């Protein structure tokens, strides 16, 4: 089997991407944030505290003939940005882009933190990291990808995120028309539950490539590119007027600037992030100070290849017995 679904930016900055997901019978379509940095599929629901729901589409298990309460199971998650959610669990039929899993754990939110409430466009998350990170207790549950894997033509999914445009998540096949040149594959460590790999270095604009190992995670659920302070300082030093602002919470730059590209290494191959991808616009409405899309990972504890990086590539998440990651230009 295979599946293919379009993923759409939630706003003009590509802050996140939503992908329609069918849950239950008859189908209830919710727009979920596919997150390769976590492993819970959770949704706004009829059980979510009413004051914490503001415009989202909810899953109502009582209206699904295939929903079954997973008795005794609860979940609770906190994300790298400080947001959180928790609730109980149903199993139900879940389909993405034509690919159907029966008995998928659908985690129903009883509580969500303010950042989720305030984002009306995201109805939940669909985790695509390794199932070892799943928070369901007392019986850990598998991700949608893990459940689908054996039925897939090939045990892979791919992320093809757009810059200010829709893109695609495919399951079970590699669309050879979706990228240019070749796909370069690189080793993955699953020891932390993430799609963790080591970039071979970087360049800033037309500058020379610096060969240096950068361990980090491929995370579709993080907006920006978070790299070591040395790398990030080298980037922003090429932008006149750029500075790290403690008050704003990262590097800012004059909105009048033209940003240089940023290149990262994948083995001997190179992925170029155009300068425009690194512009996240005014810090506040009407400001002439703009927020940078490359930020320091210092104090996160891990480097994160988020959407800013991933959207510059066609990315293969290879879930073979020994997982690997593939990157191609596009």
């Amino acid at each position: 089997s295979t599946g293919s679904a379009t993923t759409t930016p939630i706003d003009s900055l590509d802050d996140a991407y939503i992908t329609p997901v069918q849950i239950g019978t008859p189908a209830q379509t919710l727009n979920l944030d596919f997150d390769t940095g976590s492993s819970d599929l959770w949704v706004f629901s009829s059980e979510t505290t009413a004051s914490e729901v503001d415009g989202q589409t909810i899953y109502t298990p009582s209206k699904s003939t295939t929903a079954k309460l997973l008795s005794g199971a609860t979940w609770s998650i906190s994300y790298g940005d400080g947001s959180s959610s928790s609730g109980d669990v149903y199993t139900d039929t879940v389909s993405v882009g034509g690919l159907t899993v029966t008995g998928q754990a659908v985690e129903s939110a009883k509580k969500v933190s303010s950042s989720f409430t305030e984002d009306s466009t995201i109805d939940g998350l669909l985790g695509l990291a390794f199932s070892t990170l799943n928070t369901v207790s007392p019986t850990q549950q598998k991700t949608f990808f893990d459940n689908a894997k054996a039925s897939l033509d090939s045990p892979v999914f791919t992320a093809d995120l757009g810059y200010h445009a829709p893109g695609t998540y495919n399951f079970g096949f590699i669309d050879t028309t979706a990228y240019t040149g070749s796909i370069t594959y690189t080793a993955v460590s699953t020891k932390q539950g993430f799609w963790e790999w080591t970039s071979t270095g970087y360049a800033v604009g037309s500058g020379t490539f610096k060969s240096t190992s950068i361990d980090g995670i491929a995370d579709t659920g993080t907006t920006l590119l978070y790299l070591p302070a040395t790398v990030v300082s080298a980037y922003w030093a090429q932008v006149s007027g750029a500075k790290s602002s403690s008050s704003v919470g990262g590097y800012v730059f004059p909105c009048s600037a033209t940003l240089p590209s940023f290149t990262f290494g994948v083995g001997s191959a190179r992925i170029v992030i155009p300068g425009d991808y690194i512009d996240f616009g005014p810090i506040s409405t009407g400001s002439s100070s703009c927020f940078g899309g490359i930020q320091s990972s210092a104090g996160i504890g891990i480097n994160i290849f988020g959407d800013v990086a991933l959207k510059a590539a066609f990315v293969v998440f290879n879930g073979a017995t020994t997982p690997t990651l593939g990157f191609a230009s596009k």
